[PDB]
């Protein structure tokens, strides 16, 4: 104490992210491997929140050990992970991710984003790629997007759309914990369906995606959509299609916490602490990946 960046040897590049480059590092005094981020330089909001990101301390959260400055330079360390569940779900693509890890995978993630949605913190950009997985069974979130969310001026892409809740494309300006749930349904469908659930190329795109198999929303279904800010009433109008086409592995457990996960009110949308009891998470245990 303190660490400099001269005490850091890189290893490799281990990918990129919402900051660029992510390196894998060693420790020149300890020998320990770490996961370094370079962040190139903030509202009074955006202070806050990286504030309450900084007193979380979860299992299913990256461990951030240690941020250095050097001039124009934040370094932020992390515990080194190296795989992620995009490169998992890729490597995997000939069988699948089996179901007792898929389920492993979500409860753990649902553990997280409770724990972050009763420090008010949200994620906001859940992908896969965000999702890091060490070798014994752990999944843990990264990536958190208060960056473009709380307009930090730091330097930061379509596949950012496909796990987007539709009251945020639909221009609701106060939106809730709920985006992080629909971004996890996505996620959940793409686990055990092996593609993307809406891999659109546009805002307009996505939502008519979403609408295409989920049904075009009404008043019925989502009190208040058709007064948001970006709603058209020259939307098409389709007919929601069956989970049994959408998801054809889910049994019906499996469905309903799917379908409350996708629900488009946010207002009745699943919360993460009570999705943790759904019955789907009967036999969970914690599997180690391959
Ligand atoms: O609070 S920090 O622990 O430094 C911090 C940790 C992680 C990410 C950060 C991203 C943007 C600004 C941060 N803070 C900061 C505060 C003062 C100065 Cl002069 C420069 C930077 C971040
Ligand atoms: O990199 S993250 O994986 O998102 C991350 C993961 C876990 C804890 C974090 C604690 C504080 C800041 C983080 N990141 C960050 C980076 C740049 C900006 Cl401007 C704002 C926030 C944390």
């Amino acid at each position: 104490s303190p660490e400099f960046m001269e005490n850091f040897q890189k290893v490799e590049k281990i990918g990129e992210g919402t900051y660029g480059v992510v390196y894998k590092a060693r420790n020149k005094l300890t020998g320990e491997v770490v996961a370094l981020k370079k962040i190139r330089l903030v509202p009074s909001t955006a202070i806050r929140e990286i504030s309450l990101l900084k007193e979380l301390n979860h299992p299913n959260i990256v461990k951030l050990l240690d941020v250095i400055h050097t001039e124009n330079k934040l370094y932020l360390v992390f515990e080194f992970l190296h795989q992620d569940l995009k490169k998992f779900m890729d490597a995997s693509a000939l069988t699948g991710i089996p179901l007792p890890l898929i389920k492993s995978y979500l409860f753990q993630l649902l553990q997280g984003l409770a724990f972050c949605h009763s420090h008010r913190v949200l994620h906001r950009d859940l992908k896969p790629q965000n999702l890091l997985i060490n070798t014994e069974g752990a999944i843990k979130l990264a990536d958190f997007g208060l960056a473009r969310a709380f307009g930090v001026p730091v330097r930061t892409e379509v596949v950012t759309l496909w796990y987007r809740a539709p009251e945020i494309l639909l221009g609701c300006k106060y939106y809730s914990t709920a985006v992080d749930i629909w971004s996890l349904g996505c996620i959940f469908a793409e686990m055990v369906t092996r593609r993307a659930l809406f891999p659109g190329d546009s805002e307009i795109d996505q939502l008519f995606r979403i609408f295409r198999t989920l049904g075009t929303p009404d008043e019925v279904v989502w009190p208040g959509v058709t007064s948001m800010p970006d709603y058209k009433p020259s939307f098409p109008k389709w007919a929601r299609q069956d989970f049994s086409k959408v998801v054809p592995p889910l049994d019906e457990d499996g469905r309903s916490l799917l379908s409350q996960m996708l629900h488009y009110d946010p207002n009745k949308r699943i919360s993460a602490k009570a999705a943790l009891a759904h019955p789907f998470f009967q036999d969970v245990t914690k599997p180690v990946p391959h």
